[PDB]
This record gives C-alpha cells, sequence and structure tokens, in this order.
C-alpha cells in the first residue's frame, strides 16, 4: 500500500 501524505492546503 502507501502511507498518506498533506496536500498543499
Amino acid at each position: 500500500s502507501f502511507n498518506p501524505y498533506e496536500p498543499e492546503l
């Protein structure tokens, strides 16, 4: 799978 990273915001 993969890890959740936050967008720009």
